[PDB]
């Protein structure tokens, strides 16, 4: 097996990881192993003096706090978050950006971004007056959760593998993971677009042709960018990959919808197993969410990002043509 797993996370400079497979081979450690190679591979271990026992003690027992009975939002799509952000990291129209603090906060920030998810929405949470959203104040409430814990977790034992950052790498970092995990809630979508659309409408590149940003407000914004997009990032995947990942968010929907029901609440959008539309539902999914953002984030990076555009292209494409 071992050896099999070694094999597959040679692929994970690249678009469409089998992430699956690496979840497999790996005995459902797929966050820690992608993690584990990637840090190796930007030698982030030895930059912040992170010890190794340490790393894999803190990534497993992040892992652990996601839900292996949820559908969707478990341990696997947090390391295809990671594992996307780590592709989008290395775009050339980014070459050396940003600081390896910067990438470090943005990896990190993709493996905690879902953590304890419980497989519901926000508006969920908020409708049936559950206990986060009583702790949150009905805003980001999944999100200010996910935060809450990811850090949390660095106080178990042998856990805190920032141990070794100066207290003022410490601050930046935990503010720059903030501002990111807080930027997934998909209540800021439109928001985040917009301000992405500025971003391209006013680009800046420098001599060497890299992307030019001068400041917090517009680096933390590409990277806030930049892992929103790795969450949206399934129907860009070969299909193979996107199809899998449809399978289970719409198993999540179906089984919230199963709760709204046992409420007497109303089912919510495409969560109704006895009125779906799968297939339509990814192309306006593709149609009004997933393409205008990466359509922005190709022409940030144009053309850097031409291929995955492409594959989204095509499987937009097809889930079309599988409508009746
Ligand atoms: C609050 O904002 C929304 O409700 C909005 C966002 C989104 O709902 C979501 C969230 O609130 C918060 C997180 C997520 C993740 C996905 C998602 C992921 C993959 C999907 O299909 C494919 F890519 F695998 C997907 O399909 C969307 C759909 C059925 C219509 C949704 O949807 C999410 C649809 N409506
Ligand atoms: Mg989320
Ligand atoms: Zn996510």
């Amino acid at each position: 097996q071992e050896d099999v797993l070694a094999k597959e996370l040679e692929d994970v400079n690249k678009w469409g990881l089998h992430v699956f497979r690496i979840a497999e081979l790996s005995g459902n450690r797929p966050l820690t192993v992608i993690m584990h190679t990637i840090f190796q591979e930007r030698d982030l271990l030895k930059t912040f003096k992170i010890p190794v026992d340490t790393l894999i003690t803190y990534l497993m027992t992040l892992e652990d706090h996601y839900h292996a009975d949820v559908a969707y939002h478990n341990n696997i799509h947090a390391a295809d978050v990671v594992q996307s952000t780590h592709v989008l990291l290395s775009t050339p129209a980014l070459e050396a950006v940003f600081t390896d603090l910067e990438i470090l906060a943005a990896i990190f920030a993709s493996a905690i971004h879902d953590v304890d998810h419980p497989g519901v929405s926000n508006q969920f949470l908020i409708n049936t007056n559950s206990e986060l959203a009583l702790m949150y104040n009905d805003s980001s409430v999944l999100e200010n959760h996910h935060l809450a814990v990811g850090f949390k977790l660095l106080q178990e034992e042998n856990c805190d593998i920032f141990q070794n950052l100066t207290k003022k790498q410490r601050q930046s970092l935990r503010k720059m993971v903030i501002d990111i995990v807080l930027a997934t809630d998909m209540s800021k979508h439109m928001n985040l677009l917009a301000d992405l659309k500025t971003m391209v409408e006013t680009k800046k590149v420098t001599s060497s042709g890299v992307l030019l940003l001068d400041n917090y407000s517009d680096r933390i914004q590409v990277l806030q960018n930049m892992v929103h997009c790795a969450d949206l990032s399934n129907p860009t995947k070969p299909l193979q990959l996107y199809r899998q990942w449809t399978d289970r968010i719409m198993e999540e929907f179906f089984r919230q919808g199963d709760r709204e029901r046992e409420r007497g609440m109303e089912i919510s959008p495409m969560c109704d197993k006895h009125n779906a539309s799968v297939e339509k539902s990814q192309v306006g999914f593709i149609d009004y969410i997933v393409h205008p953002l990466w359509e922005t984030w190709a022409d940030l990076v144009h053309p850097d990002a031409q291929d995955i555009l492409d594959t989204l292209e095509d499987n937009r494409e097809w889930y079309q043509s599988t409508i009746p």
